[PDB]
């Protein structure tokens, strides 16, 4: 089968990393592994001439990369990138798409051979570091309600892996209903009793949304 | 009522833009004039080589005393009370703001907001929003669920009490209990007290791991 990347994106893409946009050192980890057959980034359209220039401007031409338009949530442009390869190849039952948010730069060699590795094995597979801090729930947002229990607690990352033909079979079932919210396509396996396989992430695996999370960034950079 | 700081503490003794980061937290509280006394909580191993370092980077300063731990955590809590029972007395209003050692990113208002409540309520969480999805697994290999996350914090420190509250919740635990018990707040939880929430911060983190100390000097 074929092996997709899908790399899910001023728009925080766009911020600065020493000198270059976040979504250039994201995009150039995945240009590494020669396993991809494409590189699919799945923007929303009022970015996406802007997202090419960035490309040409730092990567250059590279005949694996291209730009997509997304949909109205991150599980629409997650299909919205599975369209486009419909189209452009067509989906065979082996196909699978690693999929990864555009901000997380700092993603390893490990975490994407152990996605794909998994993935081809598994059909679907979360990227996960296991929970540092104690949680606690709060239903007044002012007093404790309950402490649940850590028996064995993980913060989701991406790259989130799943089977194509899989992922479209279960995400069609979904009533209009569940993904008006159900952001996380690993929840809509795991709610339909698909088994999820866990790729261990890296602590500097980080989503960099905010102006202190890019100071943490450079950093770690 | 009397106000106490419990920094409770080897990873607080790396430097942070070249001072221990427990010089970093200690500062945090010497700034606060609210408290009576900052206890420094120590194993015995180390508790010179910590006065060591409170004399060279801060000095003389009569609030600062380091007082030997216990055999984990909440021992270490109850063992800063017992010196407070020992040198000073315990009131019933009396608070202790008790806090990592290796969180020297805590804020003037995350300190000030921490003793307001605990006058008030008597026990005291600070918490930030749970941002990451929150995954649990049974077998550590797959997904077992995947709860909403309306609703869940992650937990940072300080956690704050009125100390003789939390004694006497403390020894109406199981010893079954105590033995898993490392969240100070569920003393108070699981006897069905309130424990009033005050808002945390994103940089408010542990350094622990030769990873984490650079997040650190970025911050």
């Amino acid at each position: 089968g074929m092996i997709y990347a899908e790399i899910l994106a001023m728009p925080k893409q766009f911020l600065p990393l020493n000198k270059r946009p976040i979504i250039i050192h994201t995009v150039e980890k995945f240009l590494l592994n020669d396993r991809f057959d494409k590189i699919l980034i799945v923007s929303p359209k009022e970015w996406i001439n802007h997202t090419k220039d960035i490309l040409k401007k730092f990567i250059g031409q590279d005949d694996r990369l291209v730009v997509v338009e997304g949909g109205s949530d991150r599980n629409e442009s997650i299909m919205s990138g599975i369209r486009y390869i419909e189209k452009e190849f067509g989906i065979q039952d082996n196909d699978v798409i690693i999929t990864h948010d555009s901000v997380r730069p700092f993603l390893t060699h490990r975490i994407i051979d152990e996605n794909i590795d998994a993935v081809l094995q598994y059909g679907a597979v979360d990227t996960v570091i296991s929970a540092i801090d104690t949680i606690i729930a709060s239903e007044d947002q002012e007093f404790i309600s309950d402490i649940p229990v850590r028996d064995n607690m993980y913060q989701g990352q991406t790259p989130q892996s799943f089977r194509i033909s899989k992922l479209v079979e279960l995400y069609n079932k979904l009533s209009d209903e569940q993904k008006a919210v159900l952001t996380d396509a690993c929840k809509i396996c795991s709610l339909a009793g698909e088994k999820v396989k866990l790729v261990r992430g890296e602590v500097f695996n980080i989503k960099v949304t905010t102006p202190y999370d890019l100071k943490v960034a450079n950093a770690i950079l």
